């Protein structure tokens, strides 16, 4: 297979009339098609289930975006069956042939891509631009992991050679795992998960966010046009204490594929540790968890650089993101003057309904909006409030770009994933006590640099103990290819998404000699 | 750092008057030293404690070969102190520097040879070439693994480029991690879970086989003379479920890479998915475990040719390798020709003390002896015993080779890891039920096929569901670089020793942006 | 599939006691064999006929060597349906597959080497080492095409890719095709052109030389040992006239490998080129076919060496080679020096049956013999004979070796192929009449030129027209891998063997667009 070298798939920034336009159509044909219900997917048809999962408008949640069937334990097992009994084949098609099915899915999702980013919209809250990123990222990921499955094709194995033998490594697929997704980003993050596992020829059991069903539909929808086998995608909506638990503990699932919170993640782990009764391997288990990210400016850096690229990482889709910047942390020289700049620029972002491309839409829930207000209680009392800190006014669950200061740094501000617009300020004495700070959580998954000191710059690409590092941008919105993207400690497993490595993970090798 | 390609080091056959003039010579010194003391291996300098290790001559268990110092819970948390503070500098050391100590660890190990395999011969009961091929593997892991860390240094990782930036993504080591060892390879294995993941930047708390201590000891001599900083290895012989399990538990340790049983291995895997009180990673848990490794024979197959392999399969080291054939499967028209000829073989197979050279010394302790021979009394309930099946005379641990036919394939005896010289064989109607058979058991370690047919051989190499499959030549002894080495299903984790892949389970990923 | 790099098979010079004695043993063998019976082969199995092919030894035609069936049209239509049907899945089988059974039948073919030494000793005449080179060079072509296979497998093209599409070109093979092969190297050759398409997974019905069709049915016994699926390889022993122009002539057959007088090669390529009735492609042939070998000597050369090289070329296999020096092309001082001494070493020539292993045994047959002898009369009349230029004495058919010199370059025996022991002189007065000389004939095969003048070898190198040429060594024996074989003009089309290029010459190319 001979395709063009990978590019990332342009973000739209819709400056032209054409693409608003466009976005325009698209979010008009998603909320025409807001009574649609979508079933489940197995063995390669859509079946229903009396049980249904409801999915709201987070900016008016009185509205309904759509209905999906419910899986429970007998639409699990039937998963299973059919993921099982397509892997016997799916295994044995030609490399070549499984890259093309996935280049295929991946031209038709660039086909329907306005009305995936205007399901965003209305399903979880994003803004046009943050849609359009969460879909090209969908993208990439397709058109990534099609080609570097290439890269492990028989036999791809560097083995020493023997006199009178060949000897022949190669690798194969384990067989049928389980993916376990986020609502925060239900095409990109969904669609990895689940292409990957499948591009090297294993089946795949994709159990979405109960946020986010009806968008994750929407990409079976073309993972169905694209002529998967049956079983070898599987489409399972359902409740992820009791669908996602009864298949992570299963004797007969053979990997998982996470990602989500450290609360559950830690919760997989420990179940793929243990043999269920009657499981016949080692349960590989990839789980990739939150964040507590922090950037750090110097007195040597572009201050109005570094305010605008804090407040993106900060709030960008309200920051509900791994990757958000909830920690700035700032050395006494850069305090007051990028602090200033920073509040200057966040009193004046916009905040309302996303389909209007606020700079924020609304938190995903009723449960985010009280998760994210409790954590605003605990930092009045932790640090000081100095912008935002409230709920705004309407049915969507609106929160004001919120910053407190004079945080310590071992608060429960400091410390915890709270996964919305809030950023704790700390004010250190130099650059080695700003490192000190930033490494100090469980967590270490992104982190940022604003400095013009290459000093400082190079002692953080080794001291600051972070997956994902940026310097003098934003430590958001990691490329498919460019930035492989993943993190250290209680942030996961290290998988490596969008690198040639992700790939390994879901792979096994056999060596076979033969002595002539 | 360029250094001729690897090759494997020639493995002692002892035919020459001058390799059994330095084999004596070898034999006869440490015998000479036996009683000798040796002490843990901690910060870099040898620390005795007050209770200790007995290690056994198995051939003659009056005889003490020599003693160690035991490693309980405060040797534990010297070791983790000693090894946490030496990979703060050790990780930063260039990759050529901790590839040339490697080196210079394989050309003093080389140099000591003779003496190590003398002491594996008195130690665990190996017969000359059985020892030869044990230090030849030990050696092969260092020189392979102090090239292959070379192909991981900074910055290793192939990523897309992106305007205005650079991206550099590249690979650390993990940190402070335990080795947990058996005693069936006790230099080879022992040497290669050591210094492959202290090559690429870890460093490492080894806890030998209690049956295995002397020989550990030896190898940490090469070690401290080699040079290698306070605490980057660590030589802590004690008691596996003490203080083994006391380092699998322990918040601060990062990895565990073990080699033994399933029974532990299941134990290890399921203590390392949990969050120990105060730990701040999950953990990484490398488990090799055992095999149920059966030879096919056909009625295409040189049957000459066949029952060679066979014996020495079924029968090398007394049938205490993870690679032994403990299962013959022998297809109707193979059945009696095969079965005669391997039971001519085997039945002039010398039995004696290890250091007469005989075709099998003793099984390695009490408890071994105890087990195997527990095993032949189910084993004489199951299927027909045609050969052995007996103690021998002596205080020594000697088993007859022994052999039972028409076994059922669900026999225990069929399914069950005897790690003794103990063979099954088990009669089928064709190739077809051969590999049936062959694929169901709980392990997928080792496997081999005798066949002169292609469409035999070539289905088997897709569909004999082991790690490490062989054609008409035996399936123990498997070289570092030719035959990446590691199974399938409960034999464990997959992780291939002897091949470049190995490395990268001690490394994680970092990728650092710099927009410019 | 990992092999070791190919390396060309030592030719036994039998200088060792060892090899003298397991020469003997296995001349011993072959000669109490006399008389045996070989089928045709076919569809997998031994087929006999009614009639016959006659084998006798040359040194002593009274003696039957052996006989075999003999294929006319009925089995030239078996063997076309066999290897048909066998070609639709052959064709399928991956490349490391049929590499692996080169490799097989290789390592099979160097196992019985002093038998197929032997057996061609008898059978044609060769002396020890002539028949050590024949079979090593057999063994170098099956090494040789296994590895070169894998080079082209799916999908080997390299293309230019296009926005939206997945471009793939491969190889594929052509079909069942016909291999008539000669007399004078009857293992090598014969070999050669039926493994070279066989391993891409084309399929050969081959056609063996009349005077070797005994060593032609022991290498099918090794391709039957080797487990060549049924069709794969057929052997149909027969008139070349008769059968293999009815094969050549059909118009189910693919492509035709053919090495051979220029005669036969004339009407074979004339055939190939005619579209039979009902034929549905353009035939491929590759035919070739003699040389009129020169090498020229210049005064500025080591005379010695230069004597040494003409001697062993002129000579070697008694003159019976296409690669063989037929003509001496001497510079005016260059003219006596050399002659004397190619006179001086060729009369110390022994000549005797080929199990004496002589210098020369006897030509292959009463046919050429009867032609050798005739050219001798002709050459009588043409130029000086200086020595030899009779039959010996005794029942073999003995030739001395042969001098004419004061040649006209134009001269029947200065132009046409004689394939005796029969050297032509011709004087010239520089190295460029030299050139001239050299280049004017129909011919272009292999060429020489001892000479210790750089612009005279690098001039050759430019200008000397032939396909393969050497510089101050002799001009026969070209090894596979090492020097392409292969002429220009009327030896033939220039199929290159032993290299990369021949595999390419027996597929075919599709190129596969998807647009996505
Ligand atoms: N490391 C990363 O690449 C990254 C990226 C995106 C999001 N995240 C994390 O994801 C979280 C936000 O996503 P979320 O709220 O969907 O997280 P979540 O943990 O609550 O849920 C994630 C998924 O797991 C399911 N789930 C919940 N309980 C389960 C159980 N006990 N067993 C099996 N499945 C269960 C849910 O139904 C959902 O499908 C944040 O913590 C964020 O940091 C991490
Ligand atoms: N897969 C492989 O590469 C491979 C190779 C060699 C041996 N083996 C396996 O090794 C086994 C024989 O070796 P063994 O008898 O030493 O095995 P074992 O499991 O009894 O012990 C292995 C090591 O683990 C330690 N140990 C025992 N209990 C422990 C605990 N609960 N926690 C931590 N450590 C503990 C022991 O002290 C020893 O050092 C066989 O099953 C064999 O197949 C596997
Ligand atoms: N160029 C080379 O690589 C090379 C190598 C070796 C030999 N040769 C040539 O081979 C010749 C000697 O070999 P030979 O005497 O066996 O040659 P030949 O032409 O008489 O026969 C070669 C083969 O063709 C068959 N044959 C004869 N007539 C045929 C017909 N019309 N149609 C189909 N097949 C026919 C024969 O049975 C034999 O199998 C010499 O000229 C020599 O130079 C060339
Ligand atoms: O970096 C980001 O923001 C997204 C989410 C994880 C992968 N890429
Ligand atoms: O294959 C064998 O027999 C040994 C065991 C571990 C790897 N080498
Ligand atoms: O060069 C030679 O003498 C032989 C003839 C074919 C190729 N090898
Ligand atoms: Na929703
Ligand atoms: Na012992
Ligand atoms: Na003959």
């Amino acid at each position: 297979m001979t395709v063009e070298p990978f590019r990332n798939e342009p973000i739209e920034t819709f400056q032209t009339e054409e693409a608003r336009r466009a976005m325009r159509e698209a979010l008009r044909r998603v909320r025409e098609e807001f009574g649609r219900h979508y079933p489940l997917y197995i063995g390669g048809e859509w079946v229903d289930t009396k049980e249904r999962m409801v999915s709201l408008n987070p900016s008016a949640p009185s509205e309904v975006v759509g209905t999906t069937a419910k899986a429970g334990k007998a639409e699990a097992e039937a998963a299973l069956e059919a993921a099982w009994k397509a892997f016997k084949t799916w295994k044995d098609w030609p490399q070549e042939d499984r890259s093309r099915l996935l280049l295929k899915a991946a031209a038709l999702m660039r086909r329907r891509k306005r009305e995936l980013e205007a399901t965003l919209v209305y399903e979880v809250g994003k803004n046009w631009v943050e849609a359009s990123a969460d879909v090209a990222e969908a993208i990439d990921f397709i058109e990534y992991y099609a080609r570097a499955a290439l890269r492990y094709r028989y036999p791809a194995v560097e083995v020493v050679p023997y006199p009178g033998e060949d000897n022949e490594s190669f690798y194969v697929p384990l067989g049928a795992g389980v993916v376990i997704a986020p609502w925060n980003f239900p095409v990109a993050i969904f669609t990895g998960m689940i292409v990957g596992p499948v591009a090297v020829g294993n089946t795949v059991i994709a159990k979405p966010a109960e946020d986010a069903v009806v968008v994750g539909a929407k990409v079976f929808e073309i993972f169905h046009e694209a002529g998967f086998p049956p079983g070898v995608v599987n489409f399972l909506p359902g409740v992820g204490e009791e669908v996602g638990a009864y298949l992570v503990e299963h004797p007969r699932i053979r990997f998982i594929n996470f990602t989500g919170s450290l609360e559950v993640g830690l919760k997989i782990y420990e179940a793929a540790g243990r043999l269920a009764p009657g499981q016949t391997w080692f349960k590989r288990a990839y789980v990739e968890t939150g964040g507590k990210d922090a950037i750090i400016v110097d007195e040597t850096a572009d201050f109005d650089l570094a305010a605008e690229g804090v407040v993106v990482s900060a709030y960008g889709f309200q920051g509900q993101k791994c990757s958000a910047a909830s920690r700035l942390i700032l050395t006494q020289g850069a305090y007051e003057p990028v602090l200033e700049r920073v509040l200057k620029r966040a009193e004046r972002l916009s905040v309302g309904p996303a389909e209007e491309n606020p700079d924020l839409g609304p938190v995903v829930s009723a449960e985010q909006e009280r998760k994210v207000l409790s954590y605003i209680e605990i930092g009045k009392n932790e640090g000081q409030l100095v912008l935002g800190g409230k709920r705004l006014e309407g049915e969507g669950y609106f929160i004001a770009p919120t910053v407190f200061t004079e945080v310590p740094p071992k608060a429960r501000i400091a410390q915890e994933e709270i996964f919305g617009p809030v950023l704790s300020v700390i004010r250190v004495k130099d650059f080695a006590e700003a490192l000190e700070v930033a490494n100090d959580t469980p967590y270490g998954l992104t982190g940022g640099v604003y400095s013009r000191k290459r000093e400082h710059l190079e002692w953080a690409r080794r001291e600051f103990h972070v997956g994902n590092l940026y310097f003098n941008r934003k430590i958001t919105g990691a490329l498919v290819g460019v930035q492989p993207f993943g993190g250290f400690k209680l942030s996961g497993t290290n998988a490596k998404t969008g690198a040639l490595d992700y790939l390994r993970l879901f792979l096994e090798m056999k060596a076979v000699a033969e002595r002539f």
